[PDB]
């Protein structure tokens, strides 16, 4: 009869866990403490005595071969796979190195010390038991308040690699101990140690590929996702257990790394189902096994109490510890070389990481319930469950102590500033809609006390060379804040990509650290581009290069360097609007000249640095270009169009049972875009005739268009036209980017594919004025003034084309006036362009050369032509915007140009 | 050896329902085939048969005690609570009629056919096995293209107490045929039956209560919510199995009802994951029991074949669909008469959707198996296996049929025109932001071809006394989707609660049904105030009143009745509120007279006959009203306040950390808001002297005021002024509401607590020019004009407190000429009431009698004085509006009145 054990174990569990987790001491201590306080009863009364048993002597094989699957198979399973493969190879080699010299060094000591009648066995299989660890306890406090997430990752790898390898060393050491009658002929070792290593997980990939094919093929469902999952980890487990009795848990443990790898082809659901699942399994594993070790060792180790190995356990403790602390100290250099050190900070937390658990306490019961009746395995008990009892509270206490003196995890001054300016804006915000509230009619008898005491929140945070030096330090930190800030607005419209905004914000902090210092290049040439072992290794393949692997092969190695680039484009071009935000915003700040003008120099001339490298390798591969564009595109139409339906969905047009389908259908649209394949296919020169907004509508002109005009190419840095020259005639800039300067005062600018050149000069016969200097390399399409012409007689009866060529005419001149404006102070170009497309024009006919001027119209400005107040009678040089108090306007009837106007109502 | 029957059970079962889950027919019978195909194949090697009889010759105990309970509790917990708590006692008694009748009808049905040397006993266990059904499929196909809710509950309730009924009186009978050991005396046949009904769901009910109140104290955690909820429903099976062979079945089910009715206790992520744990464990049973009993069948039933049995099924089956509709049919008038009756279309849905499931293939299993060598199993099990193969297929496609032919699942026109419209919007939104992203510089490369595909979306729904007949229909359309859309508006503002939002809106969809009618009242009246047997029960019992248990009766009887009170307060307001914008928004809608007439003046009249009756049952108890109020205001806060808080994120000024953390505080606010006491505590009359607006922050002239103000009282219909009559002082508005009519074309308006009264005429020591009357007996301070001079005193060197006395005079007046202006037409009053609070208001004084126009302001009016244009030299009579063509005002020095003006600036 055991339920009542069992049952009594959940609750103490519960009860201990929702009673003690306030402190930082974890709660596994003092349920181990219940046990002992079973035990004292256990030898008292016969009835908690036949319960405890019943159970306590079970057989070595169910824990050996239940308890440890699970809890490395969870251990293995919540983990960020990407941070891990980011650092695999240091934390690999690092902790293979540390458990193996850890454990032949507490073996021979334990040879020197306790003069124990005991082979090398015994003590590489003890040292095998202390080596192992917990991650579960440590990554608790430093996700409680740590704040950090690289050690956790780091901790964790070192945990996880430390308890395979403790694992299969201990398990060929209980073979080779307790059955004696197996011979150890060096060939059979040496192939059993090289299939443990390499069949597993091999074995372990293969599983994981197919049944991730499996479940590529099925969608919109949720049961046979959990029921396929669970059957492949289980056949997983009982293949590799059968074939081996340790590489069932290195198969499981490269499942359970590959499947939480995959995340399009599962939809969320499903995982944060299959993450509580064995959360949960796992956390009833552990509390049972620690009452269990806590009841057997209160009830054995009384036989064996003396003062010498209870003054010995304070060494042993120690030795473990100084150990553990040289060699990390002794590989903190050789990783600095390399290019992969850690600060002092880390060096300090990872040296008192270590924290026993579970494991080699499960450990510790199986050796003891094999040894029999034998003084070895009460020793060994004892040995562990204090030292692993000394540990865990010594260890939380002096992290708790370190975190604090060393204060890694303390609050930044600017973080602290932004909190209290959100809280303020929530406070003000509040404020007003209950002032507004208050003067509704029905809610008005409410005591207003009760409410703002439950409706307010609170903040959960609460000439001399120095001047010099504290100035230019607090600009570093306001520059540092404008890029972060404008960074995260840029993701948030989506713009950018997830793991694109991390390594560039990883990149901020890490140029943040140091004095004096702002973000570089050579850290950012490493990140956008690669020189690496994959490129030179995929190069020769690729180079050199049964038969149907070699084309997958090779697919799928310009898939993942493809990746890469797309990656590196995406950082660039969010460094560099970055960049311009910050400049353009940081103008007016300050008025300290030469800090000023030097930090917009070293801006400028980063920007220079990245434009060029980004044209460069835009002219290496222009494929890759287009499809982050296109991804880009399609990802912002899908994030706008959304926040679209929530927004009618908020007037209450819907139901939500259309708007809860509708969003399906945008996750199922959004879902596929994940899977968009990098294709790189470069857009032929012909679409765009019919991507044109003002020629769209008319196949018969774009056929007569492309039977009109003439393809024309310029090199680098080249001029097509100049201000006050005759007008060669006109041009549709289709490829390249162009700078223009002309009378505005010189403008300059920038212009780019999309856009006509010489539009004025055609309308008006009128030479050139403004200049237009290619860039680089352009390619052109050109339209002679006969074929103008020829244009103009098929208009036909259609002059509505006309008159949206005179609305981009008018785009041409209204938006410099516009942006030279009080009415449009501080406007974006994004503002003032939605602004103005509701506007019309307006001729001079259907007014009767008269107009009658009313207060409806928000804005009105006259390009050209004769007019004349009716009122004021004041000749002005049209264009010219001035108040509304002028009301009517008069017009003659000219012939040597058509005179239009434009008007913005609102 | 078991493992390669279990997993491949899985495989198959997948497959089978991802394959041919297009077609409407249910999955399982494929399944069963390949179960048939495995018997054929099982005969024909060693191997197969090996492994089909390791795992077929189960006991009948594992089945009994695992596979029912398993399947029971899934049915038992996906259930809406709430819908099966408002039809429990119609669903009940028919599922128990049904079921007796059932069963006894073939009992004697088969004595009269088969001719089979049975006793009674057999007869009525076997009519009982088909008693039984299942409504997973049923509910399956409702959920895929019924559309219906209370169809799937009604079907869900009547199978689930079916199953109860029919495993209990199988039961028993099993036992008392197999084990005639055991002896019948009516006495302990009956204290038996007695118990079972009674103690089990008595033992269910405490423990589930027992469990709530222990979970109830724990927050912000997740594995112990799991385990002790498992752990509870495991001691609960397990005591109820141990005490009685059936009562585990009904305990559990009782359990399993009332952990689902709790939500607040328990985190919406532990409730998805325990449902998508016990979908899982429920379809595994099932797809096993379904393959096992192909087997089986196929495997026995080919010794018992002839032409007998195989002709009189079809009979058996005419016979129970026969019985079925004819008593459902006998009992629909009954329920007809008691006021709970069911139309045509359900009548016939229920008649067609009896589907025998699992539970009567293990009821077969078992007496199958514990017969023992017989011809009786094998018959039982051939028969059970042939109806149901037979009832699933051929009800399946007679239930889709008669959902094309009937067609309730149609659509409608008015709801094809809103996804129409949706769509429209949501496509012209793509339109111009894909517009507006071709300007852009970078993201200009894209080919659209492909983006414009990948982006789009599609709709998935793809004189006479006739013409005033169907006129009037559309208008009764009409002002239903304008009372929907309201209601889903107050809804998604948050100003109303969701039962409450359904119940209206079924009310509005059940008026919809009617021709040419709408919504009634005395649905109303019974919807708010409750006159049935609770509110009888409750009054003799609290009249009429071991201690302590009385005073939580009556408490909780008073919670009880004051939730129906809340209900009702908020559905009538939720309803006037609906009603007064439908009217407000209709008037322009058509241009027949007597039409819009007639129903402006019935809808009048309801409003009227609704505000009388709130206003009675307001008089009744006034602390709920003020409970719901405050109620009301802490929603609306929290959702506006969470509103910008994702606004603020969405301007990037957060990391989401903090954005998670702050909607976490957000989140445990709202659930306090959930479990606030419905306490009606009714606030004093001094409190508000602090919630003046413009008394704010003065607390010596808060005192000042109470010391020197007046209570006064007026009775129902009285009138405190009279426009013309002499200034009688200055009061403030602290109970009831008040009319108020004068000159402005006289106005009329309707005003409430937190006004005051007479602010002209003590500002310009005036008489007055408006009559206020009020509608009800009021209370108001009342403040003397030596106290007003007094207060003018008080005021010292801060006339700001005068400044927003002026504001709110500026306040009176403005508002209506605001209202009739062009530049503010369709303007709401929160839109106009948020446009002036920006303003500010002005004097003379510091402007130096000479005030410039600029183009900044957006409006300006000014009160009263002297004022004469610099310019227009023209003498306007203030207030006045006119246009911003005046530059200069002058202004002279005036000592009867101060002059002042207001300006708005945007
Ligand atoms: C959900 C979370 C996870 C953890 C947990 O809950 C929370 O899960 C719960 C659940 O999973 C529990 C388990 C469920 C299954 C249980 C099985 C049970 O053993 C079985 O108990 C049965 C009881 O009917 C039978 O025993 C027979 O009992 C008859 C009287 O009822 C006797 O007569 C006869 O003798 C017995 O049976 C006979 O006698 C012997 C057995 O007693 C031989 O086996 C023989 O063959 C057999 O004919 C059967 O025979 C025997 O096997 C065992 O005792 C405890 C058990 C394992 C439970 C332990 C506690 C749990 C883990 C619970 C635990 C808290
Ligand atoms: C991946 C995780 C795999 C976990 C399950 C894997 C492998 C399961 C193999 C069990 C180990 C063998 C037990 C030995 C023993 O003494 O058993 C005794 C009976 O004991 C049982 O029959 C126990 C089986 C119940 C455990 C099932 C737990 C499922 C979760 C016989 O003596
Ligand atoms: C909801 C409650 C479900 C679990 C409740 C009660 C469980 C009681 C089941 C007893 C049925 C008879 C078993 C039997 O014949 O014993 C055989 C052993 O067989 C076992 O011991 C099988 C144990 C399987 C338990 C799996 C639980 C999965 C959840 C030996 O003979
Ligand atoms: N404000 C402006 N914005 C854009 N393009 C311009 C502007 N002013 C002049 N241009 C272009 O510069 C060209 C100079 O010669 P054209 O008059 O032939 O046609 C002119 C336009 O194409
Ligand atoms: N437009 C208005 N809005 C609100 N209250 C008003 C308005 N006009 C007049 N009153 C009130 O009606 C009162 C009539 O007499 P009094 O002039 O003493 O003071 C006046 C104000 O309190």
């Amino acid at each position: 009869k055991v339920i009542v054990f069992i049952s009594g174990s959940c609750l103490f569990g519960a009860i201990s866990r929702s009673l003690f987790k306030k402190l930082p001491i974890p709660y596994t201590v003092v349920l181990l403490i219940l046990g002992a306080i079973l035990g004292v009863v256990a030898s008292n009364v016969p009835l908690v005595e036949e319960h405890t048993r019943d159970v306590a002597h079970m057989d070595p094989h169910v824990l050996l071969q239940i308890f440890l699957p699970v809890l490395i198979f969870e251990s293995a399973f919540a983990m960020d796979v990407h941070t891990f493969m980011r650092s695999f190879s240091q934390v690999c080699i690092l902790a293979l190195f540390g458990l193996v010299v850890a454990s032949v060094l507490t073996a021979v000591l334990a040879m020197n010390l306790f003069n124990y009648n005991w082979n090398f066995s015994e003590a590489m299989m003890f040292g095998a038991i202390m080596s192992a660890t917990d991650p579960v306890a440590v990554v608790a406090l430093l996700k409680d308040l740590g704040a950090s997430k690289q050690l956790g990752t780091i901790i964790e790898g070192e945990s996880l690699l430390n308890d395979g390898c403790a694992i299969v060393i201990f398990n060929v050491f209980m073979k080779m101990v307790f059955f004696p009658q197996l011979t150890s002929t060096v060939g059979q070792n040496v192939l059993y140690f090289l299939q443990v290593a390499v069949a597993g997980p091999l074995w372990g990939y293969a599983v994981a590929k197919v049944t991730v094919f499996f479940l590529s093929h099925i969608f919109n469902d949720a049961l046979v996702e959990i029921t396929i999952t669970l059957a492949a980890t289980y056949l997983t487990y009982y293949i590799g257990d059968i074939w081996l009795e340790v590489s069932g848990v290195l198969a499981v443990v490269v499942l359970g790394l590959i499947v939480n790898a995959e995340k399009t082809s599962i939809s969320p659901e499903v995982e944060v189902f299959l993450h509580r699942f064995w959360e949960m399994l796992a956390y009833l594993a552990n509390t049972l096994i620690f009452m269990m070790v806590g009841v057997v060792v209160t009830q054995k180790a009384l036989v064996a109490v003396d003062k010498m190995d209870w003054f010995y356990l304070i060494i042993l403790y120690l030795a473990i510890t100084i150990i553990r602390g040289m060699v990390i100290s002794l590989f903190s250099p050789i990783l600095s070389r390399i290019g992969y050190g850690l600060t002092w900070r880390n060096a300090v937390i990872m040296t008192w990481g270590g924290l026993r658990g579970a494991v080699g306490l499960a450990l510790a019961l199986v050796v003891e319930n094999l040894a029999g009746n034998d003084v070895i395995g009460s020793k060994f008990l004892f040995h562990t469950a204090g030292i692993v009892v000394l540990t865990l509270v010594i260890n939380a206490t002096t992290i708790q102590t370190l975190l604090r003196i060393l204060g890694m995890s303390d609050i930044s001054i600017p973080k602290r500033l932004a909190m209290a300016g959100a809280v303020r804006r929530i406070h003000e915000g509040q404020n007003r809609t209950l002032n507004m509230l208050k003067s509704d009619r029905f809610l008005a008898d409410a005591d207003w006390d009760i409410a703002t005491a439950a409706c307010e929140i609170s903040d959960p945070y609460s000439p001399s060379p120095r001047e010099f030096a504290d100035m230019m330090e607090e600009a570093r930190l306001r520059m540092l804040k404008a890029e972060k800030i404008s960074y995260w607005k840029q993701f948030e419209h989506g713009m950018l990509a997830r793991e694109a905004l991390r390594l560039l914000v990883q990149h901020a902090e890490v140029a943040a650290d140091e004095k004096d210092q702002f973000i570089l290049v050579d850290d950012l040439k490493k990140s956008w581009q690669i020189k690496g072992i994959y490129p030179w290794l995929k190069r020769k393949l690729e180079d050199l290069i049964t038969k149907a692997l070699i084309p997958k092969l090779i697919l799928v190695v310009n898939g993942k360097i493809n990746n890469q680039l797309s990656l590196g484009y995406d950082v660039g071009k969010g460094y560099i609007i970055g960049e311009e935000e910050v400049g353009k915003i940081i103008d007016r700040m300050v008025d300290n000249k030469k800090i000023l003008r030097e930090l917009k120099h070293i801006s400028e001339t980063g920007r220079l640095q990245v434009v060029k490298e980004l044209g460069l390798l835009q002219r290496e591969h222009p494929g890759i270009a287009v499809s982050v564009k296109t991804r880009q595109a399609i990802r912002t139409i899908l994030n706008h169009s959304r926040e679209t339906i929530h927004e009618l969905q908020g007037a209450g047009l819907l139901d939500e049972m259309e708007a809860h389908k509708l969003e399906l259908t945008v996750e199922i649209k959004m879902k596929r875009l994940m899977n968009a394949p990098s294709s790189i296919p470069p857009p032929p020169p012909e679409n765009l005739l019919k991507n044109v907004s003002w020629l769209a509508g008319d196949m018969k002109l774009i056929d007569f268009i492309k039977a009109r005009a003439s393809l024309l190419h310029f090199d680098y840095g080249e001029v097509i036209v100049r201000e006050g020259d005759e007008s060669d005639g006109l041009f549709l800039i289709v490829s390249g980017l162009v700078k223009l300067y002309g009378k505005s005062e010189v403008f300059e600018d920038y212009l780019t594919v999309g856009n006509v050149i010489g539009e004025m000069g055609v309308l008006t016969k009128k030479p050139r004025n403004a200049t237009v200097t290619c860039e680089t390399t352009v390619q052109v399409y050109f339209i002679t003034a006969e074929d103008m012409n020829i244009a103009i007689d098929t208009f036909t009866l259609y002059p509505s084309l006309e008159y949206r060529l005179w609305r981009v005419v008018a785009i041409r001149i209204a938006t410099p006036l516009i942006m030279e404006q009080m009415a449009f102070q501080g406007w974006t170009q994004e503002k003032v362009k939605l602004h103005l497309e509701r506007g019309y024009l307006v001729d001079l006919a259907e007014s009767h050369f008269q107009f009658n001027i009313d207060a409806t119209l928000e804005d009105v400005i006259l390009i050209n032509g004769t007019a004349y107040n009716a009122h004021t009678r004041e000749e002005i040089r049209s264009p010219c915007l001035i108040s509304r108090t002028v009301h009517k306007l008069t017009f003659q009837y000219t012939a040597t140009e058509e005179p239009r106007l434009f008007v913005v109502r609102n």
